[PDB]
């Protein structure tokens, strides 16, 4: 099963602003859609309530050590190893945040769709710091920048960078 991490974040890691994203880009979330059509949404209750609704056309697994939370339209996991149980058949899993939740599949990571917006926003939650040597870009590509969608931002998928060995 390939574990990916779906994020976007600013020039300095922000990934939140009072449970919120500080950004407004509609065709940055069309990615995300297209990105993830068919496959596990992982997220933590925090971020899903940010989110607002059940995101359809995909399992949506809400993670939280709360035994009791339920949500309608959604499935519940209370640790990862409960999540990879639920997604066993799965072929590709979407991790999509919670800093803590990122941190959680962190040593189970393969593949990191990472959205780059260049600025700086005012934000309280951040993607956690990644060694990137072990990582290698396979594809880039530059957002719809527009009305709609003011700032600059890329597209980015990195996999695992392969030891050469002595
Ligand atoms: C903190 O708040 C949020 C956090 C995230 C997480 C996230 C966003 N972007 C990227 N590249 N990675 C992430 N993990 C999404 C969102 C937005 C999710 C959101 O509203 N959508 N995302 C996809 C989707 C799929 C099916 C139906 C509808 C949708 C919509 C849009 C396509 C219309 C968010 O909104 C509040
Ligand atoms: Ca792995
Ligand atoms: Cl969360």
């Amino acid at each position: 099963m390939i574990v990916s991490f779906m994020v976007a974040m600013d020039e300095n890691r922000v990934i939140g602003k009072d449970n919120n994203l500080p950004w407004r880009l509609p065709s940055e979330l069309q990615y995300v859609k297209k990105t993830t059509m068919g496959h596990p949404l992982i997220m933590g209750r925090k971020n899903y309530e940010a989110i607002g609704r059940p995101l359809p056309g995909r399992r949506n697994i809400i993670v939280t050590r709360n035994e009791g939370y339920h949500v309608e339209g959604c499935e519940v996991a209370h640790s990862v190893e409960e999540v990879f149980e639920l997604c066993k058949n799965e072929e590709e899993i979407f991790i999509f945040g919670g800093a803590q939740i990122y941190d959680l599949f962190l040593p189970y990571v393969d593949k990191l769709y990472i959205t780059k917006i260049h600025h700086a926003f005012e934000g309280d939650t951040f993607f956690p710091e990644m060694d990137m040597t072990n990582w290698k870009e396979v594809f880039v590509e530059k957002g719809l920048t527009d009305e709609k969608n003011p700032y600059t931002y890329y597209y980015h998928v990195y996999e695992k960078q392969q030891l050469v060995p002595r």
